[PDB]
């Protein structure tokens, strides 16, 4: 359960994300795709890009980073009371996209990396701990909804 002060740390660095959601989305997905190339396979509109400039140049990748961060920012704003927001994610992610929990760990790790890299002044140890807790709560709750839906994840 995060404390109120930990949610404030999470939402404080997220306001920095919100100044440029698409730029942050491209960097997060580029870090994910470079760290774990196999996740790039889920994306047919850009599964063949090979360099960072290609990926920066991709309109579909840029749109997808905004899809990811818009939904993730609405979740975090719920401060853990996110069941209604997670219900549509877990449906499509369990039945159409088939996204393993290991993949949700990989992008969490990409998210923390890009936040440290772009916002180290607003993402010190305590903020990093608070964000790691919020993403760990999101992954736990998704994982349990995937099981309800018969997807192991
Ligand atoms: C916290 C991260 C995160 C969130 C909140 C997220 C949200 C999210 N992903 C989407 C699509 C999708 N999401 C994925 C894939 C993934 N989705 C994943 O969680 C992971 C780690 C992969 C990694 C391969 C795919 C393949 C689509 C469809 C993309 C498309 O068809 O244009 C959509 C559009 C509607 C739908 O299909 O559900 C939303 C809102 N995606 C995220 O990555």
């Amino acid at each position: 359960v995060l404390s109120e002060g930990e949610w404030q740390l999470v939402l404080h660095v997220w306001a920095k994300v919100e100044a440029d959601v698409a730029g942050h989305g491209q960097d997060i997905l580029i870090r994910l795709f470079k760290s774990h190339p196999e996740t790039l396979e889920k994306f047919d509109r850009f599964k063949h890009l090979k360099t960072e400039a290609e990926m920066k140049a991709s309109e579909d990748l840029k749109k997808h980073g905004v899809t990811v961060l818009t939904a993730l920012g609405a979740i975090l704003k719920k401060k853990g009371h996110h069941e209604a927001e997670l219900k549509p994610l877990a449906q499509s992610h369990a039945t159409k996209h088939k996204i393993p929990i290991k993949y949700l760990e990989f992008i969490s790790e990409a998210i923390i990396h890009v936040l440290h890299s772009r916002h180290p002044g607003d993402f010190g140890a305590d903020a990093q701990g608070a964000m790691n807790k919020a993403l760990e709560l999101f992954r736990k709750d998704i994982a349990a909804k995937y099981k309800e839906l018969g997807y192991q994840g």
